[PDB]
C-alpha cells in the first residue's frame, strides 16, 4: 500500500536547549509522528524522549525515543543541533576545524544507514556547517538546508512589529547574509502589509531613522543579550526549525529566509548563505533573488568575502 | 529522495453537499495537499474546486481542481460520497441493484488507473456500499473503510454531552451495526469521564430511563429530523470523514467506529458492519469487540442479519 | 473575571455563506456559541443541528437557532442576509438590512458589526447609519475576498503558497475594484521585479489574471450556483482576528476620514483590526493610474449611496 | 463588550516548568497575554525576548518581565515557583507561596489560581486558604500529569494513540497515587476485558507500568536533572480548557466537600473545568481496593497540611 508511505520521520542530532525545544515545539504543533534523538549523552536523550513522551496525551500520537544514527536509513529529515561553542582564544578557523571534524562522525554515520532524506542544519556558524554538511554527505545542494538567518528575521520582524503596534505575521523584512555579525538588514524591501518602511516613515515621521538603525543592531546583538541575560537562546530558534520543518514534510512551497547554494545569485558562488528561498518536499526549488541597493549589495558582498575565505582555509 | 512522497493526494468522487462539505473541512484544516473531484457534474466540480480554491490564503496549500478517475494513479485516498437516493416504490435491494451499477462504474476505473492507496466509502447504504467496494476493487479487507456508525456515535455523544452538560470529547459511547434503522446503543460500556452511564444515573435519578431511551431514538432519526427541517444532512458526515481523513494520513492509531469486515467478531462473517476498530496509514490495524450484553448482542445480531440476508441476494 | 472568556457570534442570514461560515467556525474552534438567525426558522434549526454533529471531533460549542433578541450579550453579529451585479441587489438587500439592524441594536448587543451581504460597501454605511455604533466597530468584508482570489491567482501562476504571496485588490467589492500592482510582492520581491527576472510572463496574462478575479464571482455562479468556501473562509479569518486581538492587517471595507482623498463612504483598504475593531487604515501610497481607480470606484460609489 | 476579549496570564516562577508553559502557550496560541514573575528578574527578561522570536511563527502576544502587581487584571495566575520526594519540599515551598499569593491578592487579581509546584495538593490548599478565594476557583495541576503518563504508557503497550486511552491516576499527587483500574479502558474495552482478549498481557506487567509511572519523575530527574515538558503541556491543556470555557473532564486537585467521605483537602480527581474554574467534581464508584488506597492518600495527606 502506498499509504504506507505516510509516516514521517525526523531524527534529531543533538539535545541540547536547542534540539531538546525543537522536539518540544514537534510535539505540541503535531509535526512528523516519529522522532529519535541522537547524542553522545545518552542518559541525557533517554531523560528527553520519555519527558516528552507524557505531553502526547493532549497533543497527536508519535513514536519519541532515544536513537542512533543507524536509526535514519528511513528518515525523512535529519536535523543537526550539535555544534561544540568557541572556546576563548580560538580562531574562526580553529572553531571551524573542530566542528568539521565532529560533524563528520555525525554525517558519515547517517549516510551509511542509507538516509536518503533532507539534512535540516542549525548548529553554529550555520552557513558553513552547511557546505560542509553537502560537502561531506555528497547530497544534492538543494537537499541540504540551513536555518542561516530565519530566525534574525524572525527578531526584526517582531523588532518592527512592537515598534508600530502590528501582528508580526504582517510585518515582512529580512536579515540576509551570513547568520552572524555581518549580516543585513533589507530595508529597501521591508514593509508593513505591503507599505514600505520608507513609506511608513514619511507617513509617521516621529520615527527617526536612528531608532531604525538601533533596531537592527539590537536584532544583531540580540543573541549576545539573552546569553547575558539567561545563559543561552533557544525558543526562537527551536521554532524557526519547527517552520521549516513544517514547511518540508507538508510541501508548502513556503518562501523563508534559508542558507541555501549559491550558484550566481548576488555575484556568489559555491557557498552557503541566508537568502529568502521556496522550499517544499525535495527541498530548495527556488531561491529568491532580492535586488539590493547598492549599499545592501555591498553588505552582501562583505558577509560573502569573509565567509568564503573562512571555507576555503578551512579546506 | 524519500521526502518525495510527503505530498498527500486525495480523489474524491461525488460532489453532493457531503462531498463538497468534506472538501472544505480538509481545506479548513489543512489535511492532505492534494484534492481531486471527480463527478458526472464536470461543471459543479470546476465551480466548487476554484470556489475552495479561494480560502487557500487563509490555510495551508492544497492542489484542488476537477479530477478525472485517471488522477487516482497516486492518490492515497478515494473517498466515495456518490450513491443514487432511494426512490419511492423501490426496494432495498433495488437500491442496492442501482448503486451497484454505478459503484462499479467508479471503482473498475478507480483501480485500472493504478490506484493503490485506501478506500474510504460514505455513500448510502454504507456498510454494504463498503463491502461492494471491497468484492468490486479486490482490495485487502483492512483497505476498505466505510464510515460506519461514526456519525451516528458522534450524535449520540453530542446528545449525552448536552444533557449532562459536559465536552462532547469526554463522553465516549458507541452505536454499532449496520447505519440505519437497526443500530443501536452500545450503554453498557458508555460513559462520561470513565464513570458509566448506569453510575452516572445512579449519582443523577433526575435523569429517568425513559429519557436515555428517547436520546437514542431521536439519535436513529437524526438524518431525517434534519431532512425534514433543511433538505439534507451533511455537516456531520463530511467532518467525521476528515477526522477518519487525519488519522490515516497522519497515521494516528486511533480508535473509531467504523465499517469493517467480520471475521468472527460477534459471532459474524463476510459483513461489513460497524464497530470500534483501530485505524492508521495501512487502513485497520485491529477491530474492537466490545463485549456487549445479551440484548446488545441480540441487537447486533439483528442488524447483521437482515444487512447479510440484503447482501447474498445482491449478488 | 473569566466569566468574561465566553466568545458569542450570532450570525444574520443561514443561506450557504452563513452556514459555511458557521461550519469554518466549529471546524476551527474559534468562538463558544453561535446563535443563527433567519427567517426561515425550520432550516436554521436544521442547521444547528446538523452542525452540533461536527463538535465532538472539534472544540465545544453552543449552537441554536437563535432570534435578535439573543445578541443582547453578543461579541460579534455577522450579517450575510441578502437577495440570491452585486449593486442591482442594493435595494432589496437595504429593506432586509432595515429589519435586521434595528432589532439588534434594541436587544442591547454593545460589539462588533461584520457585514457580508452585498452590496457590501454600501451595506456597511448603511449599517452604520441605522446602527448608530462607532465607524470602527462596523467592518465590511470588503475586498478580503477578492484579495485572496487575487493571491491565490498569483500563487498557481508562480507555484508558491499563497501566504508569501502579498497583493491586493481595493476599492469597491465590485466592476470598479482594481489591483494594487505597485506593491504586489512575493517574498519581498516586487511583482515588477518578478517578471524581470521571468519574461515568460508576459503583460497580458497579468491583465487577464486580475480580469479573471474581478469576474471570479459570476464564473462560480456560472458553474454551480453561487458562491460560498472564499467568503465564508474571510468571514472566519476576520472574527479569529478580532476575538484573539491579533491586531492583524487585512483589507477591509472601513470608514473614509481623508485617506486617499475620500470621506463619508466605506470603501475597502488594508486596516489594522483587532478585539476593538478598526486601529489603523493603511493608507498604500499609490501610483497616479491606481489613484485613479480608486477615486473612480468611490466616485460611483457614492452615487449610489445616494 | 469586544474590548474584554483579551486574555491574559501572570506565570510565577521561571523555572524550567514555568518557562516550557510559557513555549506551549506560544506554540498554540493560548492567550494573548504572558507576563513572566520570577525572583531573577534578568532571567525573565531573557525569556521573554526569546520567546518573542517564536511569535512571527505562531498567533501574536505581549509577553514581557512582570510584577505582581499587573495581576490585577489577569484570567489566569500560574504559580510554577518550587525550590528544586516532593514532600521533603513542603516548608521551602511554602515559604515561597506565602510571599506570593498575598502580593497577587492585594494587586487586585480577580482570576483563577492554576498551582503546578510542588507537593501540589498541599499547596493548592494552601492557596485557597493563603488567598480566600472561592473553592472553585483554586486549582490544581493533581494527577493529571501521572494521568497522562499512565495513558502514555498503556498506549505504547498496546499500540494505540493516546487519546484513545482512558484511565486514571487519583490520590495525591506523589507516592500514595494510585491507578484506577477498574475504569480504565481504551476504546471502551475495560483493561479486565482487553487482557481476556490478549492473555500475552501478564498480571504483573501492569503492576509494573504503575509502578513505572508512580516513579516516572524520579527516572527522569535521574536521567536529564529535571522534568518539565509532561507537566507543562498539562498546565496548557488546563488553562486551554479555562480560557475557552470547554467544561472538560480533567484529573485536577480539587476541594473535598464530601466525596469519597472526604472533607476539607484538595486532592486529585476528575472534574469538569471550565471558565470559572471547578463546575463538578466527578465522582468514580471505587473498588473497596481502590476506595483503601484513596483513603490513605488521603489521610496522610491531611496529617501532613497540619
Amino acid at each position: 500500500s502506498i499509504t504506507d508511505k505516510d509516516h514521517q520521520k525526523v531524527i534529531l542530532v543533538g539535545d541540547g536547549a536547542v534540539g531538546s525545544s525543537y522536539a518540544y515545539a514537534m510535539v505540541l504543533q503535531g509535526i512528523a509522528q516519529e522522532i529519535g534523538i541522537v547524542d553522545i549523552f545518552k542518559d541525557k536523550t533517554k531523560g528527553d524522549a520519555i519527558d516528552l513522551e507524557d505531553a502526547l496525551p493532549f497533543t497527536s500520537p508519535k513514536k519519541i525515543y532515544s536513537a542512533e544514527y543507524s536509526d535514519a536509513k528511513d528518515a525523512d529529515l535529519v536535523v543537526i543541533t550539535a555544534g561544540a561553542p568557541q572556546k576563548p582564544g580560538e580562531t574562526r578557523l580553529d572553531l571551524v576545524n573542530k566542528n568539521l571534524k565532529i560533524l563528520k562522525s555525525i554525517v558519515d554515520p547517517i549516510v551509511d544507514s542509507g538516509f536518503n532524506g533532507i539534512f535540516l542544519v542549525a548548529a553554529n556558524p550555520v552557513d558553513i556547517l552547511t557546505y560542509a554538511t553537502w560537502k561531506l554527505s555528497g547530497f544534492p545542494k538543494n537537499r541540504v538546508v540551513g536555518s542561516g538567518t530565519s530566525l534574525d528575521t524572525a527578531r526584526f520582524r517582531q523588532s518592527i512589529a512592537k515598534m508600530v503596534n502590528v501582528d508580526a505575521r504582517s510585518v515582512h523584512a529580512y536579515i540576509m547574509g551570513e547568520h552572524g555579525d555581518t549580516e543585513f538588514p533589507v530595508w529597501s524591501h521591508a514593509n508593513i502589509g505591503g507599505v514600505t518602511i520608507a513609506e511608513w516613515v514619511k507617513a509617521h515621521p516621529e520615527i527617526k531613522e536612528d531608532k531604525l538603525v538601533k533596531m537592527f543592531e539590537d536584532v544583531r546583538n540580540k543573541a549576545y543579550e539573552i546569553i547575558k541575560l539567561k545563559g543561552a537562546t533557544f525558543y526562537g530558534i527551536a521554532t524557526a526549525l519547527a517552520r521549516i520543518s513544517k514547511a518540508i514534510l507538508n510541501d508548502e512551497n513556503a518562501v523563508l529566509p534559508l542558507s541555501v547554494y549559491m550558484d550566481g545569485q548576488y555575484g556568489l558562488n559555491d557557498i552557503y548563505i541566508g537568502t529568502p528561498a521556496v522550499i517544499n518536499r525535495n527541498g530548495i526549488q527556488n531561491i529568491l533573488e532580492i535586488p539590493l541597493t547598492d549599499h545592501e549589495e555591498e553588505s552582501m558582498q562583505k558577509s560573502a568575502s569573509q565567509l568564503k575565505k573562512v571555507l576555503t582555509d578551512a579546506f
